[PDB]
């Protein structure tokens, strides 16, 4: 199911260069999607994390939790990627029934979390069609997948670049 | 049996009963014919026409507009007709979106306006996207999906966004 | 005579009619806490929330100046005002029903009494009143400037007047008049 | 002093014109230093009589066109900007006080403040077209994307006159169109 | 010696109390607003108004050496609320140095007292900071990281100066079914 | 000295070097009109060169502002990317959509980037093609000896904080 799905996304990304050192990855993710009760869906965010916490180690890059819209799409990061130039703390604690499940998880496993109200990140996952390009540096571009689904939740995979711009004499080599 | 009319046409009768559509707001269209089919660019522009006609009938009976996305090559630069353009809140920028270069329904929408304008970037209450293209960087904060029993136009995935207020307070605050 | 404060507030109002406080269109923020009027209770804070804003509505109509009631820190200082004042370039509104404990006794009561409220995250505005040292500051239009009043409290809390006006720019040479 | 640049000003200003450059509604810029009108230091009365002059010419301009015009301060007010009170957004502009005199302000915008109906001043502006007589600089208040506009007449007596427009930025890739 | 005594005892007083309730974090900037008027509680003139500033300046840095606080001073309207601060806190991504020597009657006794006796001050037009303390409603919001909170403390004046303490923290967020803890 | 516009801005370097213009660590923005200069890549070539030699004595580096068809995007080196102050745009400039200075910038630099927008202490422009959007505010035109180079009317500019208070402020 889910697990074989997400193993192969993830090996298939790396792959591609999708992950980058220094990068934060921005999830957007409903679990209930990807079987199609909060015992359950915890079970499926701690595999999520825990697969997304392997490529963290083997590829430097780093990963942002979105929460629901209930607690108005606020990001869950550790606070060692906080930076109050760009982000903003804001106070709430992800819950199963306000946060979803997978933010509720990171929140309590990561070593130091902190919420911010918006994030601006190179690129991002939503599994269940959460949204995230909110989140994504302009200009957010659509990745190609072999992997179109994780269970029965259809995945998005975006990344970034900048703007194209020039009239019709510009050279872009 | 026009490509996508029928589930177009079923999405948006639902859309309406829902109240999605509000007099006033602009709605954010989101597409890519070719994933409503699953080639060339007389089908493609057929379809963007089937697309852009659904709308304008919505349009008429809810008082809504529209703006329609520009593909990535065209930095998702947003066309829109000079009565909804803002400039307080809006930047005008000089493309033309081209079949191949800001995609069928944005050329096709570009053509058929009254005053076509081009801007960077726009914030509005809700919007459509056919076929994964995404438009959450276009909708207020904060973006809410919108469940629909229509799942597809054609081929094509479809995702619906509305946009409701930050919800604040602390753990005593009162919503009602 | 009736009322907590009363006679304090009406002199206050009186003296900032008397020196062209309350501008026609103008916005005024205020910053209340009612415990401060009294000393330190739902039934008597409410009670001192009604008269403030029935208070400052007769002013409204006077001089055609609008209020805005700042909500306490546990709602982030978010503000109630008419969504005939809501101007969506300038202010973002957030959803949140100012409650006693959630908000203050005079939020509360504004909003309760108010034709159509809204409540917005932040503003800017060219004056404010803070009874009972909320602090206002935040929210007046650069530069702020105090203003004096003989009448320094409403009851036992004391009263600040903030006004704005235009920061003053030049070097050494630069001309006022 | 009365008569200096009257003629050169006079033409660039016909030839601006007819190029459609003062549009209904716009508001235009303009930096100027009157000492460079004249090529040297000159005193206040000098000085103001050519300020007399451009505001004169600007005006007759104003009536004919219904542009209105903005003028930028010396760098000892910030560069802060006077403009009629009719002209003032608050959604996009910051009064800030000060009177322009000719020894902080400059003697345009001196003159400009003294002769406006109801004059304030501007902390920032951004407006879609401007003048700058004499390299005073005024490209930091045109509209992104600031275009200089190629002109027959070069120079207001000794000052060399620089003339911008603007329009949108040109965006997409190698395949965009543009037409 | 008279404008050399006033506020001392009431202002390391509050110190003390601040301190006790943590409110002076290491490395935090907190922003005074002063009137030595106030403080004194009528006119008075150049030499003793700088008299009490001295005695304020000194006091908060000794509060700054035990804590490692730094303080920032707002200086009056007349120079619009520009607020004196030593370089070495000044950061260009957030702060725009303006142009302006604070003086007794274009600045304010203490933001003169301050720029002439610190290391290297520069002047900034506006600052967001964690916390500040205003003797003699001077008014400080305008200058404290949302969320603003005011500090309740048991020493209410310093002289005859009101004094009002803010500290800040996030914006909570979320609806009725969020968690806080 | 024969190469077009060498001599006088040659001249104009150590005129602005002896006004302490150029400071370790700054940014200096040029604007450049080639043609201006002579009445176009050779142009480019000794006034990027000269630059250069600028740069390694001064420790200032340039940024290069390019024409209005590619929006007067700038050209700098990545070293002086910062992301938090300045967005990377994808275009390459040309003779024809950028002008000289810039293409010849671009293909000379170690690791070219194009920003939209920048935010420096000082710049020199070279032809009129305007540069004061770029100049930190308060931008405040520098006085040369040199007045052209080769046929190109020369701008210099540099900055300095807002004076700020009423009549009653002082500034010493």
């Amino acid at each position: 199911a889910g697990f074989k799905d997400l193993t192969m996304l993830l090996d298939e990304l790396k792959d591609m260069s999708f992950f980058n050192k220094g990068d934060i990855c921005l999830i957007g993710c409903s679990t209930s999607e990807v079987i199609g009760g909060t015992v359950g869906s915890m079970e499926v965010a701690e595999t999520i994390f825990n697969a997304l916490d392997v490529v963290s180690k083997e590829t430097g890059v780093t990963f942002a939790f979105q929460g629901c819209e209930h607690i108005n799409r606020a990001i869950t990061i550790e606070k060692s990627q906080y930076n109050p130039l760009t982000m903003e703390e804001v106070s709430v604690v992800p819950d199963v029934h306000a946060g979803g499940s997978l933010a509720t998880y990171a929140f309590q496993h990561m070593k130091d979390p902190i919420v911010v109200e918006h994030i601006t990140v190179p690129c991002g996952i939503d599994i269940g069609q959460t949204l995230i390009g909110m989140h994504i540096k302009h200009v957010c571009v659509p990745v190609r997948t072999s992997v179109k689904q994780v269970g029965q939740a259809i995945v998005t995979i975006a990344t970034s670049r900048p703007k194209k711009i020039g009239g019709e004499r510009a050279k872009y080599q």
